[PDB]
């Protein structure tokens, strides 16, 4: 504990908060999901409500330290308060997120941060076609709401979405589920635009 | 990170907040609405559910830094209790409006601020007619909720709502969608007021 | 800004807040309701629900000040955190009052404070007879839940609620709104109670 | 303004606050109950759900002022977060009680202090038979979460709940109302606690004017 | 008085918040659940309701006391945000929990810790079967959302779920309960990670 009181007081207290990246100075940020289960689906509304758990990674080199000077410890966990985080967002959700879990964050001493929010999620999405044997598939895409692609750039470790969680004896049986960064570019607009799109496919049990 | 460090922190800690505007010293707001989803009407209440975003636009002095001093930055994200915003409310909802992304702002050297809350909003609207090939229009005014034309000026850019992103699957479909400014005087006063309108004329899919 | 900025350091940072009031320097707040909607009824619970927003108004010689020292302002708004406010309740609400609008109020340099809170309320309220030509009546009492009418006098401006703004095609039609100052005792207390009595006669469209 | 000012600065922010009763310094809390309103009856899931507003009474010496000292002030109103207030709670609730009532507190020069939150609650109740000529009686335990008997001690001032602004056009009419303290025991601990029981005996409407004959509007 | 205020300042006025375990320093946490009602399920969204009560205990050597020294006290009742609480969560819920109690813990002399936020939770679990003699059965895993095993070590004192003040006339009675510590390890890393599993079975009364 004074190790790690001494730690934290010298990452957090000697100097403002990372002000966010800019252009010049990038920030890569990964996402993962894992989909614990579809609860609902509203068919009169074509709302799906989502319960998953969001990976979410970055690394800064001002929360980096050497171990040697703080006892050996490696890592340790902050409320995520006291920390930068990105402003990643649903883009078509209709309902503002419910955080499902302490808002807590793993930070290593190379400067990376891990937080991990679970979160359950209502979005837009007709699910007709549910209860054939073939199901309908359904998207959502997710990045920075105020970020473009030229200071966080989003991506992922793999698409496959990891369903070893999936709630077994959920109401709704997942036939596939991805999670691909998309790159995009509106001549609008001189900068790019990058989000994860989250693609489920799934029917009635 | 050094420079945007230095740059927040002059702009922010050195002097207290905009206090907003004044008769003397009026500021122009700017609004436009993408229109994402209309989620679902209640004939038995006559409340209608928009989700869209609403982009905000001003600019002040206060606001403006020059480039050259602050390592060539041109503009940066930050959360919105670090600024000043206007108070832009709905004139006739009817829960309060629930907010879908981060509060953050953009701020530019020249002064300029873009905020663009992403909101989910019920609104009085009866829907009587919403199952014809002919719809319902409905109408909902945005406005300040305390200052009158001499403080805050409403503009919008265009009158068309735009609704590119929305939701081609939702369960209502648009046919037409504009965002009006307009001018009302009150028999009592002489201080002119100022909302812009967004009427959305739909029907069942 | 510079003197607006000068203005409210000099009123807020100064001096602590206003108390609120005493029985030796009691305070009279004005009290009236803007009815927006019936939004609706619930007849298995005896509930309605109410859209309105609500004019509080009451001056402080604290908030006072002399135009020609700040530049000639006259008024300025303010989060009504900055400011004292009466704790002015509904006596039989069955939910918390929602807000609807920004909690900003007006400051007027002879002190005048003003505050229009936008509100939805739950309340007691029985709507048999409301689908007759002939309607029901229901009512619900307003006032300061702490503080005795030696402390806060109550008052109205006139006793008929503002309709001017009522949703033309709300569920419901207003036969009458009547806003009512009443004074109550009871023999513990030499202290008399002051409500406003909001009285809303309707029906059914 | 003054006076009061340098009351409410006197009291609170030259000592912390009080940290609440220890089994050498034991506090009373005086409950009682003012019931507005059953509002709502679910069978399927068995929760009621309550409008009411508790009283709640205290006294401490740290709350305590000379009049004359304070222009004469008796009394003043302040926020509930400025003082201490005792976690009393539902101990059947199944949602989180919702408060109705500006959270604002009236303090005495002898230290009294007196705090009536208006409450919604939801609470473990089985409706069946509410709609008899006779009713479904149903029960909730109030007292303190983490304070035994040794360190906040329970009172009621009288047995009957305050019946007197229920509402008389609510969808269930009152057969009777109580609120009885109780002290419980369990092997663990030879600590007593203290909950005060609202027994509410109700049904179904039946007549404009209630169950009971009273005399007074 | 006097002397738990000296204890209470001497013990948070004095130093930093302890802050949390590291692996050269764990924890140990001990929990056990006291079950008051299944309130509700939902067999179309696979949901189930449960109310209970969850004794979470600890200690910490900076949270003691010699009783001597203040007035022969040996324990006291603070507010649980004056001090470090574990960042216990259920796994599968798909509701923000709802928190039935004031939140405050019991702090012993020793250094222990005892915490007992009663809660409402939904969680994923279907109920088909729940209207048989042979009910349904249903589980839910509790752990830290951040700290493996190597930080916090969960215990139980016993595995069997507190009946005693289960709702005689619930709608669904308890056929048995329990309460089990789990130990996972995953390939990804070295550390271990400990849960408890609520395990409910249960049919309609
Ligand atoms: C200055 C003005 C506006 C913003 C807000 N961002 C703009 C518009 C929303 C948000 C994120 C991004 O827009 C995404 C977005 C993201 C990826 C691909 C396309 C779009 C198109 C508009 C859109 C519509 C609904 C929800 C999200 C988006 C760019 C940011 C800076
Ligand atoms: C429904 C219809 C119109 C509105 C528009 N706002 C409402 C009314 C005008 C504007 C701003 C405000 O009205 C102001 C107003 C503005 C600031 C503070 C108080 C008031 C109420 C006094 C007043 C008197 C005469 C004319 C206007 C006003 C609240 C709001 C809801
Ligand atoms: C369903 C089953 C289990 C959980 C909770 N556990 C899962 C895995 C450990 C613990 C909390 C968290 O996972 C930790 C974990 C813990 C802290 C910070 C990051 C992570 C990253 C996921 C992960 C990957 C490999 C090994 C451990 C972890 C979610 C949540 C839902």
């Amino acid at each position: 504990q004074a190790n790690l009181m001494r730690l934290k007081s010298d990452l957090f207290n000697r100097s403002p908060m990372y002000p966010g990246p800019t252009k010049d100075d990038p920030l890569t940020v990964t996402l993962g999901f894992t989909l614990q289960d579809i609860v609902k689906v509203d068919s009169s509304t074509n709302e799906v409500d989502l319960v998953y758990y969001e990976q979410q990674r970055w690394k800064l080199n001002s929360l980096m330290w050497d171990p040697n000077e703080y006892g050996n410890i490696t890592d340790f966990r902050t409320s995520a308060a006291d920390i930068w985080t990105p402003d990643i967002t649903a883009y078509s959700s209709t309902r503002p997120v419910q955080v499902l879990s302490p808002q807590i964050a793993v930070v290593t001493h190379d400067g990376s941060v891990m937080f991990i929010p679970a979160q359950r999620l209502s979005f837009m999405c007709d699910p007709t076609g549910v209860d054939s044997e073939e199901g309908v598939t359904c998207a959502v895409k997710f990045g920075s709401w105020v970020y473009s692609g030229f200071e966080i750039d989003l991506k992922t470790d793999t698409d496959q979405v990891d369903l070893s969680s999936y709630y077994a004896s959920s109401k709704y049986e997942i036939l596939s589920a991805t999670q691909t960064r998309q790159v995009q570019h509106y001549s609008c607009c001189p900068e790019p635009y990058i989000d994860v799109n989250l693609v489920v496919k799934f029917r009635e049990r």
